[PDB]
């Protein structure tokens, strides 16, 4: 259908590589002697230019930017973020991909207000994966992710270097964070505030800029694709724009939670809200060509029910030089590791129907607001579970995403016969999208930490109104890991603090590196992740 947004030069702008995030100081903790890396993330609003001949958009993202900046952390150094509230409404922080204790997981409840801050505690201990840092505040997660809350954040270990997989963050290994939005007459961006379906956009961007290029060299490149749209899913495809509906194959080599056990060979990739697939494509067949990367139309193929615009079948577009300077060195193997998949189990499934109740789209007819009735499971920590989520509709479509854990995807129905479980989809996720009439069964470890967590649908509309619900991963009174303090994501130690923005700026006061010290140190004592030792 037409385009609304006004009319943008396609492929003119280079793709943007976000920053990579440095930490401010190293603490060390007086647990286990190691050093703790401490950041500052200031969120704050912004102009961005995107239609270089109409006015500017108004943002606001973490450290003035969108994407924000990326993190790279090396598995096993636990990180404390301080997210700084400078902006004009509450946010609430969640490390999408992180086994993160209830308190420092973005409970939509647990915000920080403007002039506030919160010390978050990440562990950074599982498996190398592609992580997102994003806004989960209670009401408000779609306009404040649209908006520019989002940013990616790294894990990485020696044994994933050691693949040799093509390397070098914005060098052979590029970040691509895809959204979808829609543009004022003046360039402005149109507010997702008021939609209570699905708010589409007509414009396709990588990494905050519209449909932009890169040139690359006829090599191999690790892309890291991530559904960062409020409401957009993708079926992405490479093609020569000499022959721009042929599909040129690639390999996914991970899913959201890391390495699939083998490389899936794919010529189309679903993804749909918070799924992270990483794909190495092999530029070498196409010297001096240019590589269009496309998005399927039709809702995905039947799959969706996504508007489709003029110009959302377009994605981005790779101009191959004729040689590469320096020797391809990267190598995809065929074996890519162990998948830590969970034991098989005989519980009978939990059944999920995500749905709607009058206008609001609810969870076994339940909105998270509801407090009485949105704490639908205790799980014993240490059992694993399947949960059978059910999309009983034709008219929506909802990829799911449960907090604490990493899942196998055991099976998928669909109404429509349309498709069972993806090749892509043979290892460890923490999203899975049920298509139109789709039923598919996760099968989850609830493990390691007990507490309060959220899972719901990432469609964001959805999620805001009122797609989410809880469950309490639990533990006997005998449990012991200080779990009385890491159980309740309200816990008053962990809540936002306000601060004075000259403190901040002067580095002084509770900014103090004497303050932040004494700080990191007292929160290491109470040892959050001891149970993830090993
Ligand atoms: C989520 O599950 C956790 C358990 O994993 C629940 O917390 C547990 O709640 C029980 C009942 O409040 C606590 O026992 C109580 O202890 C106090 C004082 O020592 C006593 O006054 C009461 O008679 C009672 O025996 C238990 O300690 C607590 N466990 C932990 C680890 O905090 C929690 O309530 C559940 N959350 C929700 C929202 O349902
Ligand atoms: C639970 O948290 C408390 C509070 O941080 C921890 O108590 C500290 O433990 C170290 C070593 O035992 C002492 O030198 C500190 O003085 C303790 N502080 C206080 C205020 O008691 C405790 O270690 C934690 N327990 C577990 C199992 O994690
Ligand atoms: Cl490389
Ligand atoms: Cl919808
Ligand atoms: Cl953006
Ligand atoms: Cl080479
Ligand atoms: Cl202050
Ligand atoms: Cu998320
Ligand atoms: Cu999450
Ligand atoms: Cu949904
Ligand atoms: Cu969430």
């Amino acid at each position: 259908v037409a385009q609304i947004s006004p009319q943008y030069p396609m492929f003119t702008v280079p793709l943007p590589i976000p920053p990579v995030k440095q930490p401010r100081l190293t603490v060390t903790n007086p647990v286990n002697g190691q050093e703790i890396w401490y950041y500052e993330v200031e969120i704050k609003p912004f102009t961005h230019q995107v239609y270089p001949d109409l006015g500017s958009a108004d943002l606001v993202g973490y450290d003035g930017m969108s994407p924000g900046p990326t993190f790279q952390v090396p598995r096993g150094v636990e990180t404390v973020v301080r997210f700084i509230n400078n902006a004009e409404a509450p946010n609430s922080v969640h490390l999408h991909g992180s086994f993160s204790r209830a308190a420092f997981d973005g409970w939509a409840e647990d915000i920080t207000e403007p002039g506030s801050f919160k010390d978050y505690y990440y562990p950074n201990r599982q498996s190398a994966r592609t992580l997102w840092y994003h806004d989960h505040a209670m009401h408000i997660t779609a306009e404040n992710a649209y908006r520019g809350q989002a940013g990616l954040y790294m894990l990485t270990d020696p044994a994933e270097d050691a693949l040799n997989l093509p390397s070098g963050y914005g060098e052979f290994d590029i970040p691509m964070i895809l959204t979808s939005k829609q543009y004022t007459a003046n360039g402005n961006l149109v507010t997702t505030n008021g939609e209570l379906n699905s708010f589409w956009g007509d414009v396709i961007h990588v990494n905050g800029q519209p449909w932009p290029f890169k040139n690359v060299e006829p090599r191999k490149y690790r892309f890291r694709f991530l559904d960062a749209a409020v409401s957009r899913s993708f079926g992405l495809y490479f093609a020569d724009t000499d022959a721009i509906d042929t599909r040129l194959p690639f390999k996914v080599i991970a899913s959201d939670s890391g390495l699939l056990e083998h490389p899936a060979d794919t010529s189309l990739l679903y993804i749909s809200m918070a799924e992270r697939y990483e794909v190495v494509f092999d530029f070498s067949d196409y010297a001096g060509k240019t590589i269009e990367l496309r998005n399927l139309g039709g809702s995905i193929g039947g799959i969706g029910t996504d508007t489709d615009y003029d110009n959302t079948d377009k994605v981005m577009r790779f101009v191959v030089a004729d040689d590469t300077t320096q020797p391809d060195t990267s190598v995809v193997p065929a074996n890519l590791r162990d998948v830590p998949f969970p034991s098989p189990t005989t519980n009978t499934p939990r059944q999920f129907r995500f749905g709607s109740t009058g206008p609001t789209w609810t969870i076994n007819g339940v909105a998270f607001a509801d407090v009485q009735n949105r704490l639908l499971a205790n799980v014993p920590v240490g059992t694993v579970e399947r949960w059978e989520l059910i999309n009983a509709g034709n008219g929506w479509t909802h990829p799911i995403h449960i907090h604490l854990v990493d899942f196998k995807v055991i099976s998928r129905t669909s109404g429509n016969n349309a498709r069972t479980v993806m090749p892509y989809e043979s290892g460890l996720k923490d999203v899975v999208w049920l298509g139109r009439r789709e039923t598919v069964v996760v099968e989850a470890h609830y493990a390691p930490f007990p507490g309060v967590y959220m899972f719901h649908c990432h469609n964001l509309i959805h999620e805001d109104h009122d797609m989410m619900a809880a469950f309490n991963a639990t533990v006997l009174p005998d449990y012991g890991y200080n779990a009385t303090v890491f159980v309740d994501p309200m816990e008053e130690l962990w809540q936002a603090r306000p601060y004075e923005l000259g403190e901040f700026q002067a580095q002084s006061g509770q900014f103090s590196v004497q303050a932040v010290t004494e700080r990191i140190q007292t929160m290491a004592e109470y040892r959050p992740y001891a149970a993830a030792d090993e």
